[PDB]
């Protein structure tokens, strides 16, 4: 159960070469000698991608290309020139000032084929963004760290000193404000989206507590 | 004073074509057709970049490039590309499932070549620069720099500079005015020292003490 690729190529040597490269890339290559055979094959045995050699000038490639596109939206890679290997490049050491423009290699053909074939509170710490009921929140890095801290352990009272230590451990957080300022600001932005939800409770000298749902981390 | 680029191409049409495209990009192109000519040219008249076609007769470009790389670290682009296929495909509608496999065009290499190659404020792309050198400024530092330097000698209180940071929607920080000013001055003094940029007086405000900003 791997992606199958139909190679429409007349030249037998290159045809086999593309088969060798594609099969080695864990694909299922199939070769066709152009002509009438192509169309019914695409209808009965549809591939996941069509590698088509437009024998330019010819125009017979483009005509077949246009014919296939009429009844199917299967991706077609229109080969313009003659695909050749460059084994001279293999083993070549690339420095910091050595820029090698990509060749017209069967390797690069395989490469392009690979490219073509590819809790109301949600917090993503990979991109550092949060959302309440789907609505995005515009938070400063401190308001974010406090949001994730409280919402991860809901019903847990965090003292003002504890939250500071979560802000200290989080570089990308530099703050001249106080904890009370942030909590109000974060709550203000949360109440902007809801106003019907009890988000953060503040008991002086005791600490802050998240009184909403547990954040879902992505 | 523009970047000099050496083109090593044996094919005359593509050679002249690369010259035209590169010169149009405000560069200084020089074409060499033979492999025995380039090496002494790289010595006597060193270019800023070498556009080297991998496939030229007489001597292969790889033994040619290994030679240049031995006595210079000038950036070398290894070209394996040809002319572009216009007219044949001109007018064709390229769908989301239509992928064109074609060799690099002389337009594309010039594109790739380009990639390899006192106070001014461009409020468009939101950047600044002092004495040529660009400034890495946070949205608050930028807004503060423009506000202060637009009117040198004028005193803004911290209450007023807060009004500006509040009216700027690019600005979202956890820092105060005093920190941004300390920062903005720290980055300016990192460039050229002994030049007094911002003066801060408590209870009075802040004052830009240098030349005015040149906008856009």
């Amino acid at each position: 159960n791997t992606p199958r690729i139909l190679i429409v190529e007349d030249e037998p040597k290159l045809g086999q070469l593309l088969i060798d490269y594609l099969r080695a890339a864990s694909y299922a290559p199939t070769l066709i000698s152009h002509g009438d055979q192509v169309l019914p094959y695409v209808r009965q045995t549809p591939p996941d991608l069509i590698l088509l050699d437009l024998m330019l000038p010819g125009t017979d490639g483009l005509m077949l290309c246009r014919e296939i596109r009429r009844f199917s939206d299967i991706p077609i890679v229109m080969v313009t020139a003659k695909i050749e290997e460059i084994d001279r490049l293999l083993g070549l050491e690339i420095g910091a000032d050595d820029y090698i423009c990509k060749p017209y290699s069967p390797r690069e053909v395989v490469a392009r084929v690979k490219t073509i074939l590819r809790s109301p509170l949600i917090i993503d710490e990979g991109r550092f963004q949060a959302s309440w009921r789907g609505k995005m929140l515009d938070l400063t890095p401190a308001e974010f760290r406090l949001l994730k801290t409280l919402s991860h352990e809901p019903g847990k009272v965090f003292s003002r000193e504890q939250l500071l230590n979560h802000l200290y451990d989080d570089y990308r957080v530099v703050t001249d404000r106080t904890i009370d300022s942030h909590i109000k600001n974060l709550r203000r932005k949360l109440e902007s989206l809801d106003a019907e939800q009890s988000f953060i409770r503040a008991v002086y000298g005791v600490g802050y507590r998240w009184e909403a749902d547990a954040c879902r981390i992505v």
